[PDB]
């Protein structure tokens, strides 16, 4: 085979990493999670719905909110069903189906698609169930269709393709033939057999001097028993001289449930600069000309050894067992509590609340435990049967939790959401794949599963695949699998979009890396922008293309005219684009930001966890307004950010009518709120919208502590919503305010200094309410936000940094000693007034 041997050549290009590769693996691990994830792809691609996978319809089961309900006159929404250009309104009741507005317009073999976008609103689904219907009500706004004829579903197929360990009482043992690295103090190797970051045994080497080659051929015996070794269990090697230097690890039970034998070298990563994920790696270093490397031995028979395979309590202790149970996530447990789940454990199945912190009063290191924790498990039912409670699956699937019979079942609870919800998660689900000891896992076949079944989730997990796979090397080998897999089944259809977008954003980031080579900006610089774009627009460039953070969107010709390369540090590009479709009903471009010089995973997982507040706040009736934009990474250091229309920066708003200086005056947003509303009317609208998304950005960004901003960074619309930018700037760097409530933002309430309003007071009691409505998941934003530091933002580790987060959710206390807490975080705020701004703006600006 050639013509499907050429293929992988393209795959390999859509991935960005050479999967068949075999330079950097001591196993074959890879290659039998590729041979794996087959079944789990080809299940999923002959068992989805050819019709409903063409058109992706993106739906919602969750109730449509009150706040929009009372946004629908009288159980009727109006839908514009475009033809050509004769166009046609239609009075349509919330519960009715899309096919049966055409056994309602066949009265006066095709389908509704949405003008300007790739969004259809097909299948069995009342349209009060459909997204872009209730983006469309809740920005109050025509839905506008364009009536034509279904994509073929055709274009979407895809091209055709011993000795048991617990007979075994030997104290386990390794020898360390030593360490060599190229080139360059005392040093020794300490090894440590870890499960899910609880450490089994240690034993270390002698000290010895450091030089280019160190030898020790010493065997080091381990304190634990081959037959007492649990599946997921790690050889940690660390080297030191006193500072850690070098890290690798093994599996010591091989994917095949073989204890692992014979002569290993692996070069080993390096610390830069408490624990990031990055840390657990089973991956080996690929740079071998450079990194410090370590030479060992695993004893060796023969001899293939493989791993096989409730009554009344006191009250002291029932109400100290429930004291243990409600605690948060990061809420250390003493010996002592852990005794006590174990010894109650029956009665700690009860109560799924409880399963994080059973599990993890587990002595994985000893067999006859973690047969009885498997006992444990066959008694599931409890779990198995209660509603999903997200915050509790995600803390089975932290770092914290190697076992993956433990780590199966978070995931079986996830198979049960709808797709709405997948979406959600997914950004931190694949994170999440870091924390699995294999290649192969319930969680990554899920991924897979979920992709391969609707094309909104599989965009989404190609680009955060490709942008892990771009600048981790560490986990790179195991996404380019997981991509690889889904790629071989999303469609030819979606494998040509993939191309196209990949194409297209290669070549914007080459410009892109090009401009900021020559470097306020220069007219010369300035010229050269447009003469490559204009270069691009020729014979290589596809026409069109999806925007990767909108996938409903095609953009295509760019504007040569407007884009333009922006005066930071870096020198990022303000691209802008035309929509594709003709049926767009307005000519407003696309714009999109493109930057290098910035991580933005880090980013990406800030506007993620404020979409999930967003719908937290949903489920009681609250929408504080946030604008979450667009961000996508792509490749190492560097990609795109969506542009927010009508938006500029409070800074620029101030600098109107003060000029760089910090003269700052309490009326000057008010006053521009004012300039740009054609009516009072629209003009309170804009005020209404600020004081809630102002409100929104005050908690939330509180919780995340990322409050204390310059004003540079927050940003409003022409129209009263008002965001944050930039969360990079502030996490990758690290007098003090907890959120940025200024006196032009107080001034545009109605209150002055130290007074009080209408305006002002409705603020205060949507913050409360919002505050208090997050507090509700402290559970879920506890693992999130713990998930993120560890995965997102190294550094940024350290544990006293993961704790902010319960400080600020206030654990424990009451909610009425909750809301006095928030307001009492306003009033820090109106005391300092213009301060710290002040205080940023000496420092972020003169230094
Ligand atoms: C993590 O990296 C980054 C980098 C850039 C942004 C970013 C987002 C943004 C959005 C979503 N919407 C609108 N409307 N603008 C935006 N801007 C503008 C700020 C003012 C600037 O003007 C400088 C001269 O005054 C022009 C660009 C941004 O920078 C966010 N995160």
């Amino acid at each position: 085979s050639e013509e499907s041997q050429a293929f992988q050549r393209q795959l390999t290009a859509l991935i960005g990493y050479d999967v068949t590769d075999v330079s950097n693996v001591h196993d074959d691990e890879l290659e039998f999670t590729r041979r794996g994830l087959v079944t789990p792809r080809m299940a999923e691609v002959a068992s989805r719905d050819p019709k409903l996978y063409a058109m992706h319809p993106w739906v919602t089961s969750k109730p449509l909110p009150e706040y929009l309900w009372k946004k629908i006159a009288n159980n009727c929404i109006f839908i514009v069903i475009h033809r050509s250009t004769t166009s046609q309104t239609i009075k349509v009741s919330p519960d009715d189906t899309p096919g049966a507005i055409l056994q309602s317009f066949f009265t006066k073999d095709f389908v509704l698609r949405v003008c300007g976008r790739d969004e259809y609103l097909v299948g069995e689904t009342p349209i009060k169930n459909f997204q872009w219907v209730r983006h469309c009500l809740k920005n109050g706004e025509e839905i506008h269709v364009v009536l034509d004829t279904p994509p073929d579903p055709a274009l979407d197929e895809v091209r055709k393709e011993t000795v048991s360990l617990w007979d075994c009482d030997r104290k386990f043992r390794v020898k360390i033939r030593g360490i060599d690295i190229p080139v360059l103090l005392t040093v020794f190797v300490e090894a440590n057999i870890q499960h899910g970051q609880q450490v089994l045994c240690q034993r270390r080497t002698s000290p010895k001097p450091f030089t280019e080659e160190v030898l020790w051929n010493v065997w080091l015996e381990f304190s634990i028993k081959i037959k007492d070794l649990p599946k997921g269990a790690l050889l940690n090697l660390q080297i030191y001289c006193v500072r850690l230097l070098y890290y690798v690890n093994l599996l010591l039970i091989d994917h095949r449930f073989l204890l692992r034998r014979g002569e290993y070298v692996l070069h080993m990563w390096q610390i830069s600069g408490s624990f990031n994920a990055d840390k657990l790696t089973s991956a080996t270093n690929p740079d071998k000309e450079n990194s410090m490397s370590i030479s060992i031995l695993l004893d060796n028979y023969c001899h293939p050894i493989a791993l096989p395979k409730r009554a009344e309590m006191p009250n002291q202790l029932r109400k100290q067992l429930e004291a243990i149970i409600a605690t948060d996530p990061l809420n250390p447990l003493t010996a002592e509590d852990k005794e006590l789940l174990w010894h109650f454990r029956y009665e700690s199945l009860k109560h799924p609340k409880a399963y994080p912190k059973l599990f993890s009063s587990v002595k994985w290191g000893q067999q006859e435990i973690v047969a009885k924790t498997y006992q444990l498990l066959a008694r599931r039912e409890v779990w198995d049967q209660s509603a999903l409670d997200v915050g509790l699956t995600m803390q089975l699937l932290d770092c914290n939790f190697s076992d993956e019979n433990v780590r199966a079942i978070a995931v079986q609870k996830l198979e049960s959401l709808e797709d709405d919800d997948v979406l959600h998660y997914l950004l931190q689900l694949v994170q999440a794949v870091k924390f699995e000891p294999y290649h192969d896992s319930a969680l990554a076949r899920f991924l897979l599963k979920r992709g391969l079944r609707n094309k909104r989730i599989g965009h989404f997990l190609f680009w955060f695949l490709r942008s892990e796979i771009a600048q981790s090397r560490h986990y790179q080998q195991r996404f380019a699998v997981i991509l690889e897999a889904y790629l071989r089944g999303c469609g030819t259809a979606m494998l040509h979009d993939f191309t196209q977008q990949v194409q297209v954003i290669e070549m914007l980031q080459k410009v892109t890396l090009d401009i900021k080579s020559l470097s306020d900006v220069s007219s010369q610089v300035i010229s050269q922008l447009k003469q490559k774009l204009e270069n691009l627009q020729n014979s290589q460039l596809p026409e069109s293309f999806r925007v990767p953070y909108d996938p409903g969107l095609k953009a295509g010709a760019l504007a040569i005219e407007k884009c333009k390369v922006m005066a930071s540090k870096k020198k990022p590009l303000w691209l802008e684009f035309k929509c594709a479709d003709p049926t767009a009903l307005s000519n407003e471009t696309i714009g999109i930001i493109f930057k290098h010089g910035d991580d933005l995973r880090q980013d990406m997982l800030i506007l993620q966890i404020l979409r999930i507040m967003e719908s937290i706040w949903e489920t009681e009736s609250l929408d504080l307004c946030l604008l979450p934009y667009g961000c996508i990474s792509t490749g190492d250091k560097i990609g795109m950010i969506e542009i927010v229309k009508d938006a500029t920066t409070i800074a620029k708003i101030q600098q109107s009518t003060v000029g760089n200086t910090g003269a700052f005056k309490d009326e000057v947003l008010n006053h521009w709120l004012k300039e740009k509303s054609p009516t009072e009317e629209k003009f309170q609208a804009a005020v209404e919208r600020f004081v809630y998304s102002c409100a929104g950005y005050c908690v939330a960004t509180f919780v995340l502590g990322i409050g204390d901003r310059h004003n540079d960074n927050i940003m409003i619309t022409e129209t009263g919503n008002l965001f944050h930018i930039d969360f990079g700037h502030i996490l990758g760097n690290y007098e003090r305010v907890p959120f940025v409530l200024t006196p032009d933002f107080l001034f545009v309430m109605g209150t002055s200094g130290k007074k009080t309003s209408p305006h002002f007071q409705k603020f205060q009691d949507i913050c409360v309410k919002a505050y208090l409505a997050l507090r509700h998941h402290t559970n879920l934003l506890i693992i999130l936000f713990s998930m993120m530091l560890m995965t997102g933002m190294p550094q940024l580790t350290s544990k006293e940094d993961i704790e902010y987060i319960r400080d600020a959710l206030t654990v424990g206390k009451n909610e009425e000693d909750a809301k006095k807490y928030f307001l009492d975080q306003i009033e820090v705020c109106r005391d300092k007034g213009w301060t710290v701004q002040f205080n940023w703006f000496l420092h972020l600006v003169l230094g």
